[PDB]
């Protein structure tokens, strides 16, 4: 698996676990449930180094443009304002978030096609399945 077999257009199509991890994120019901109801697409884009994750919904629309291994700041679509730093570890993107002494990983890795984005804060762990839009 490479960085550049993540690049495309990808479509939500399996959630488990992620109401428990954006709880454990903080994120209060009204918004949960928006997320959890909206099932976006997130575009990747990987130009060399440079990687651009743009996740697009009818309610909202976020995305971050950073260099591998550089430490960025990063907005997320809930509000916090983390320190984050992507690298490219076993076939995997690992993105890996800071704030107010808290931590979370995200890690978006291809297996049979599919993309899978595993979402990890303390015990709470969240599996997404996106699939390449034709
Ligand atoms: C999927 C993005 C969430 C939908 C966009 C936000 C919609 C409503 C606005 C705010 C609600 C906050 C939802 C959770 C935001 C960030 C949690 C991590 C999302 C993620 O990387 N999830 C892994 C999959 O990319
Ligand atoms: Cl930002």
């Amino acid at each position: 698996a490479s960085l550049k077999d993540l690049e495309g257009k990808w479509r939500l199509m399996e959630s488990h676990g992620f109401e428990e991890y954006m709880k454990e994120l903080g994120v209060g019901l009204a918004l949960r449930k928006m997320a959890a109801m909206a099932k976006p697409d997130c575009i990747i884009t990987c130009d060399g180094n440079n990687i651009t994750v743009k996740t697009e919904s009818t309610v909202k629309t976020t995305v971050f443009s950073c260099n591998l291994g550089e430490k960025f700041d990063e907005t997320t679509a809930d509000g916090r304002k983390t320190e984050t730093v992507c690298t490219f570890q076993d076939g995997a993107l690992v993105q890996h978030q800071q704030w107010d002494g808290k931590e979370s990983t995200i890690t978006r890795k291809l297996k049979d096609g599919k993309m899978i984005v595993e979402c990890v804060m303390n015990n709470a762990t969240c599996t997404r399945v996106y699939e390449k839009v034709q």
